[PDB]
């Protein structure tokens, strides 16, 4: 009767989820863009006023990507020319617009093809990246002192990270963060000279009657790593007449002994920095606190003031180790780190005293520390209910760690699970993020006794129209294994009839730190699949996952490609048996690492899966980055871990994808995932026998995400799908 | 009762056909191998002798690829460690083995690397191209003298030709010639500076971490050429004299003014030779005969013995001028040329004269001369019945040019259709090659009085085993156009009954001057898909195919993408009016140019076609080579023919393929036809929201001749026209 929701309604968006940004500018007031007019709300009242006309550049001349309004606001940043590089880069072309005298400031302004840009944190200091070097720029008019002139396309990178560190490490372009009220600035330095490039043709328009090839310094396992070095300049103190001078401040000497990283930079006050090192083996860390030394102009970094993080169960954190949080005046800071039982919990440090007291300890742990008042010091975590997938902000009395409030776990348990927030500059006011089970809410907040000043979206049209469209429902339950419990989630159809047998297909990522089963509302190709095809899509975090200690994320250090895989096997079986479920038509797909473990699986000889769809997948590990893959495989060599390495691989299990239907698909212009990598497998499956469906996407990367190669690209795997399960 | 011919049979190559091939190395003995073993056979008598025991080079300690013996019969050229490279150039080894001492030669060895070797035509000199550089050698045992120091990777070819003239003008690696005693030695130079690279990538083995890149000099449509030039070396002076030196032949200065290419290198003599000179606008050619003058010692050519050859209606020759055959005296040669009329044929020149004079005409075509005596010469043709598909070997008297014996027409009529000879030295004896459309068959023969001496080869074998399987007919009829008959093939399955409706798959390639449509015998995948499903597969010789006069072959000059296209459709239709052809049930597939047809075809949006393939189809024609591309295309320019080139590519049909099922294969290391093209196409359906099928080949080239991808890409394709005819 109703309709159901379609793929056609998907790659479409006909349901669009409702969201709210807002950027806290003051401790109480908001900017929020309604009707491409920029408005200024009051976190109190909830009054508002147009900051920014939205017809004030009815005539700028370009399309206008996005602003960043200076922290004191007498001035906005003008982003155009947009063009996507990586995951966090690109280059775009930038315009000040005095937002007093109302002018589109002219003389000096910041040159085309600009890497990056920033102000300071106070006032309306810029700092900007152009041909690898760093300028800074006091006046919006004024001209700008190049602070560096090492700059070298694809060598040296001054503010900006490579490829590696970008993805990684910082995902972020940016490589260098202002002090607090914008005195110092430094910025990390990166030299990939002898680090190998991988190249791969970019065939561009019809018109390009010779493919270009791109050519990028990106390291892979076992490789030649990008060497770092931090430096700091007082930007205050900068000579029209003279070059600046950026204080250096070398690595530890445990540090400096091998390969290593930079992979935290956190200013604690305004004269002290702390910096965190990572060594190339990823299970050692060390974070210093630099004072200044207002005599010599040099940075110290008292030893007594040295901190480690290491881990003898695995590598250092979750994806890298935690960023600290100090205090106001700098003499103790907050930082999350696994405890004795596997856990990460919130650990307070006196910046020149061995030991950490934890606040918190439990078997849960901890999201992320959200806000840090001289009296609480707010997170988010998954303590409550017990559920590792749902997430809810608390707040600890600093002074009583026993007096624990979660502000958000009643707020509505029915529809919410899920939170998120933001907190204005003195964590005065705060934003709820409610992103599930039930459709989205955006609530407002005040820190002064948590009153819920007003709900800012609640989606109601959404749900108004969701009511005549027969949605898919969701299960989020666990299954028991060796006295662990694994947790998965099920959308089903509607109407699900347990008297039934519905073809099930396992949705599948498994990869490190990872979880794919949690409580929140999606608007995505399963909820058609579900919905339309009347089939059921899962999910399961098991050995490997996150947010649930190290006993299961470690459970594969070393060991990629295994557990991790052995178990997506165990659920679908498990759920093979289940009545409602038709185990002669269970699939299984993955996209990047899911990708690979879909792969691995689809070779695994266990007979539980008829087909398979595997996006981007990685063949074998020695073809990433060094960065992510040492980190839980170590180093391709005999001495380390090479038998692994040459163990983990797809190709290996070629001849075992004979009893099974398999699609593989891959984006030509992938610098994530290197086409080389499903050029690879199919080599092998062709040299085995095995016949199979693929089909490549000229020029896309890691993402598909062109608009087109969307569409095409899920409507070719719907129908792949549709026809392994025998779907009219 | 009995079974058919399955893909099986057809992949692991069950039903093998027979054949004999020989070399002569005289006027009354050639050389077979018959058993691992070369025999020397006398054709007088057929009595034989072991001339090489195959357990000779048994503790040689490497796998030998090929043999050659010396035009002296004393020494022989083992080559070894074979690496293929382009459709001909490869890398060898090789090693000499002095049949007379039956000794092994080890002191100066061939270079490990040498791109090219050549025994003299007379006694025992070798000449080798090793790093882009010519060596002669007097003696297999003693030094070489090199005779070019320009040599230099992918720039300056001496003795080799670059990628482009392997390809599209020699057909041949070998840049270089030896004079009928050898004295002399000419060779070709390519210099590729300014030549743009095509760069793609290979992904090696699974052990190569990093992808490497292809770089090749290839000018594409349009684009700079490669400039060459011509020399001369006197092999019996080097050791007299110091360093070598080579006499050049410069171009005549009617393709001097501007691009040109060499097409033709022929000796007519001991001091006479014979250069063709094209110009990038290949509709005007010219031959210089040129002398050793032994007073200059350089080489001299009369502008009185200078020939032009141009058209006015396309092109010159089939593919390149013919080439010419001179009388002993180097007085007067025989060269096949288009007369009036516009049929090629073979016509008499006095050097120094510039009327010819044809020695055959009429309405069929004169395919290549094969030897001339002086009493006759020898030519093949496709007279016979009037049957183009057909070739035939003739005698022609030059004392009576109306004194015309057909030396194989009557032989064995309904069994051979199709012939290819092979001369003796003098042209005592050849041996007759019938090729179809009955079993292979060979013989061998007597020229003095063309009496039939034995029989080397006639497939009783196969013809037993094929008595024992349901073999497909072939039928070779036409349908008449615009007063003009275009010949046409088809594979009939076993108990064909034209009261019937079968589905039918059209073969094609339709490149000009193509012969698709023949008498010729074959065991192909057409084979199977007739003997198994019940398939009927056809082709068609349309407009722009060739062997039948310019009238036909020229229709399509600067005009490719058309007329070919919109013929190979009015066949379809032709076809499925005869009425055993399910109208719902046709496709089309080519390969290469073809695959560039099939492409047209089905964005003809003809309604015509159900599903089709296209492999390593060429896309649009400024992506493929200036050589072969401008000879029917001219240049993109918008003073010459751009308009047409834009207006024939495949993307621009996008949006028609909806109506039909597309399947788009490519190798991913194809240098002849890139893979740009395909990605080209795929990108412009993507773009339009097509669905289709894909299909890469990781490291294959243009003929995806792997044994696995052989096997894979076959396998492949037959499911995607059982589903795609629902047979299944
Ligand atoms: C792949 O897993 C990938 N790419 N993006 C993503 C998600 C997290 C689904 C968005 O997954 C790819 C192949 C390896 F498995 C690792 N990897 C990465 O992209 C690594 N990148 C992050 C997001 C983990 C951090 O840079
Ligand atoms: C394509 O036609 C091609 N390549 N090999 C072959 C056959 C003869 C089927 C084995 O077809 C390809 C694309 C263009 F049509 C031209 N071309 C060529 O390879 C070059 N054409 C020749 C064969 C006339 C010269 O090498």
């Amino acid at each position: 009767t109703r309709k159901t929701y379609t793929l056609t309604d998907y790659l479409k968006n006909t349901y669009r989820l409702k969201l709210y940004s807002l950027r806290w500018i003051s401790d109480h007031e908001y900017l929020y863009k309604q009707e491409n007019n920029i408005l200024v709300f009051n976190a109190e009242y909830g009054n508002s006023s147009v900051f920014l006309e939205n017809s004030t550049f009815d005539e700028f001349g370009h399309s206008i990507n996005d602003y960043s309004i200076s922290p004191d606001g007498q001035f906005i940043l003008l982003e155009y020319n947009y063009v996507k590089q990586w995951r966090h880069s690109y280059t775009a072309s930038y315009d000040i617009y005095d937002l007093n005298k109302r002018q589109l400031i002219t003389e000096e302004r910041i040159p085309n093809n600009t890497q990056w840009v920033t102000w300071s944190p106070v006032g309306h200091k810029l700092a900007y990246v152009w041909n690898n070097d760093i300028y800074v720029k006091i006046e919006p008019n004024l001209p700008s002192y190049r602070i560096t002139w090492t700059g070298k396309e694809d060598i040296i990178y001054n503010g900006i990270t490579d490829w590696v560190y970008e993805e990684e490490v910082f995902s972020a372009y940016s490589a260098l963060w202002w002090s607090p009220n914008g005195t110092f600035l430094a910025y990390a330095q990166f030299n990939d000279t002898e680090v190998p490039l991988i190249e791969y043709s970019f065939y561009s328009d019809e018109s390009l009657q010779y493919p270009k090839t791109v050519r990028v310094p990106y390291p892979k396992a076992g490789a030649v790593n990008p060497t770092v070095k931090f430096f700091v300049v007082n930007t205050d103190s900068l000579s029209s007449v003279t070059n600046a001078t950026s204080i250096q401040i070398t690595a530890p000497a445990s540090m400096l002994i091998g390969d290593h990283y930079l992979c935290d930079v956190t200013w604690a006050t305004q004269e002290r920095i702390s910096l965190q090192w990572l060594r190339r083996i990823q299970n050692y860390s060390v974070m210093d606190i630099c004072d200044y030394d207002e005599s010599s102009g040099r940075w110290n970094c008292l030893v007594a003031r040295q901190h480690i993080e290491m881990s003898t169960t695995g590598w250092v954190g979750r994806f890298r180790p935690s960023e600290p949080h100090f205090t106001l005046d700098g003499n103790s800071f907050y930082k999350i780190i696994s405890n004795e039982e596997g856990y990460r919990h919130i650990c307070y440090f006196q910046i020149d005293k061995k030991d950490c007291t934890f606040i918190t300890k439990g078997t849960w742990e901890v999201i992320g520390i959200e806000a840090l008042t001289s009296d609480y010091l707010y997170y988010i975590s998954n303590e409550y209910k017990g559920m590792p997938g749902g997430r809810n902000l608390y707040k600890i009395q600093l002074s009583d760690y026993t007096k624990v409030t979660c502000l958000s776990c009643e707020l509505n348990p029915e529809r919410c699970q899920y939170y998120s927030v933001s907190f204005s500059k003195e964590a005065k006011y705060y934003q709820l993020r409610c992103s599930g089970p039930g459709l989205p809410l955006y609530t407002l907040h005040s820190s002064v006794n948590d009153k819920g000043l007003r709900v800012l979206e609640d989606n109601s049209a959404l749900d108004k129209m969701l009511q005549n469209v027969q949605m898919p429902s969701k299960k989020l339950d666990f299954i028991i294994l060796n006295e662990t419990k694994f947790w998965y989630q099920m959308i089903l159809p509607p109407h699900f009839d347990k008297s039934k047998k519905y073809p099930l297909l396992l949705d599948v990522y498994a990869g490190p730190c990872s979880q794919k089963a949690d409580t929140v509302f999606r608007l995505n190709w399963a909820t058609y699949l579900a919905s339309t095809e009347n089939i059921i899509v899962a999910s399961f975090d098991g050995r490997g996952s996150g947010y649930q200690g190290d006993k299961i994320m470690h459970a594969i250090n070393r060991r990629l490609g295994t557990f991790e895989v052995e178990d997506q096997i165990e659920a679908a079986r498990q759920f093979s048996k289940m009545g409602f479920v038709d185990n002669k038509r269970i699939a299984i797909w993955g996209w990047s690492y899911g990708g690979y473990v879909t792969s691995m699986v689809l070779g695994s000889g266990s007979g539980v899966f008829k087909c398979g769809i595997a996006v981007a997948p990685v063949s074998r590990w020695e073809y990433y980055d060094s960065v992510y893959t040492e980190r839980y495989m170590g180093l391709p060599t005999p001495e380390d871990n090479l038998d692994h390495y040459r163990n983990s691989t797809v190709m290996s299990r070629a001849e075992n994808f004979k009893q099974v239907e398999y699609l593989l698909i891959h984006g030509t212009a992938d610098d994530n995932v290197h086409f080389q990598q499903s050029a690879q497998i199919s080599k092998a499956l062709v040299d085995v026998g095995v016949d199979f469906q693929a089909m490549w996407y000229t020029d896309e990367d890691h993402g598909i995400a062109s608009s087109t190669a969307h569409q095409h690209i899920y409507t070719h795997m719907s129908h792949f799908i549709k026809q392994c399960f025998s779907l009219p």
